[PDB]
């Protein structure tokens, strides 16, 4: 089947153009579909800046989503919680450097390597310990695929080097999964100039790839690599206008992950209201910042999503003013959580909705209505969830307007069902704006 007009095509290799019909473009290109014309091999199509013209399909890749399934990996040797009777067996042929990880039975949260020696296969415990991962507590790792490198280099101190994996059965191959989804990026053309932020949980440098700024991401303490799969996968699920936009993946097999981003030059949102402030920023830019925000999470809501960690620090601004959020690393279907944004249900439950996602919305409003300004003010991290749930609620900010503050308290319900849905949030909220009721 020829491919429908509005299909997106990643380039895999520069094209010069055959005729003068033919539209040129470059390795990594975005490529729309128009129309498959009467040879199957030519398309027509749009690169982004509009323009027109015939391109050959084998030289585009289709873009497509990527489901994080539970058989999804980047590690073909990796078995989970295999016994070690079961390593034993699925390592029965003695043959030397063949090697498989798996979870570890004897020591609980940890990993065991185990390899085939000299007619023996040796298991190896690997700690975990503050995110890292070793088995001499010399030489630390970020995860097991890191390991595998170093120890397939070298013995380094183990019975032997590794040199075949015991590929376990069901194993799907992520690298290749986003390469043709289209998602596959390549590391030689990604210069890390600077880190914009260290994080608890993962890290943003600031980088150039081919030629345009772009954010690289990785994530911490995530030794099987599958918080990395899940963040990439839902990614490449999500389309919206105002939701940070993957560009794509980056795998080295020497276990270095990142996640490539639209770089976003204006930072977090928390830090563009501190920096510039209630003398610069008007109530209508504050009013658009909240729908901009609120149109994202009608979104996410309409494909069934729950951001769980929706603040404004994880809302970033675009060169020319867009609010956008991102890090969707805890991002999952209506199924750790910061406890000043999150809902007193989402905390004591183990399920979180739509309707948490609300309330942090109503959290993030305050926030950007006070400028930055941290939650809670004026009352213990540890009195927080009792107060809010003895009935508290933080006053509106100064110079708020009333109809905002109600927005925010109407998020605020202690009875998740009776908070407001995001489509009725945005219609409120146009409410507010049509009546200039902010101003």
């Amino acid at each position: 089947a020829s491919w429908p007009s509005g299909t997106e095509c990643i380039a895999k290799y520069n094209f010069h153009g055959t005729a003068e019909q033919d539209l040129p473009f470059c390795k990594g290109d975005v490529l729309t579909i128009v129309a498959v014309t009467k040879d199957p091999n030519w398309y027509k199509a749009k690169n982004k800046v509009g323009r027109e013209g015939i391109i050959p399909a084998n030289y585009v890749q289709k873009r497509e989503g990527v489901k994080a399934g539970t058989k999804l990996s980047l590690m073909p040797w990796f078995h989970g919680k295999i016994t070690r009777e079961q390593a034993e067996r699925l390592l029965y042929p003695p043959e030397t450097g063949l090697f498989l990880v798996r979870e570890s039975t004897n020591y609980p949260g940890d990993y065991t390597l185990c390899v085939s020696c000299e007619g023996k296969v040796e298991h190896y415990r690997i700690m975990y310990h503050a995110s890292k991962l070793s088995i001499d507590e010399e030489v630390y790792f970020e995860n097991l695929m890191q390991l595998v490198e170093h120890y397939t280099t070298d013995a380094d101190g183990l019975c032997t080097r590794l040199i075949k994996p015991k590929v376990m059965e069901g194993t799907v191959a992520a690298q290749d999964e986003f390469y043709r989804s289209g998602w596959a990026l390549n590391m030689k053309e990604l210069k890390l100039l600077q880190t914009i932020g260290k994080g608890e949980f993962g890290d943003v440098m600031l980088g150039d790839y081919r030629g345009n700024k772009v954010a690289v991401k990785c994530i911490k303490n995530d030794a099987t690599a599958q918080a990395f799969l899940a963040e990439a996968s839902v990614m490449t699920q999500l389309r919206h206008s105002n939701l940070v936009q993957l560009l794509g993946v980056i795998v080295e097999e020497k276990g270095g992950l990142y996640i490539v981003t639209e770089y976003m030059a204006k930072g977090s949102l928390v830090d563009y209201l501190r920096s510039r402030g209630r003398s610069v920023l008007g109530g209508d830019c504050l009013l658009k910042f909240s729908l901009d925000v609120c149109e994202a999470m009608e979104y996410l809501e309409g494909n069934n999503f729950v951001h769980r960690d929706l603040a404004a620090r994880n809302v970033l601004v675009s060169e020319d003013n867009v609010a956008k959020v991102s890090d969707f690393g805890l991002t999952k279907e209506a199924s750790k959580l910061p406890v000043k944004w999150t809902a007193p249900e989402a905390l004591r439950e183990k399920k979180f909705s739509t309707k948490s996602d609300v309330w942090s919305f109503g959290i993030l409003l305050w926030e950007i209505y006070s400028f930055g300004r941290v939650p809670y003010p004026r009352i213990p991290l540890k009195d927080v969830v009792p107060r809010v749930e003895k009935g508290y609620k933080m006053d509106a900010p100064d110079g708020c307007p009333p109809a905002v503050y109600d927005v925010m308290k109407n998020c605020w319900h202690l009875d998740a069902a009776t908070r407001p849905t995001f489509l009725q949030l945005r219609e409120q909220l146009e409410h507010i704006r049509t009546h200039e009721l902010h101003l």
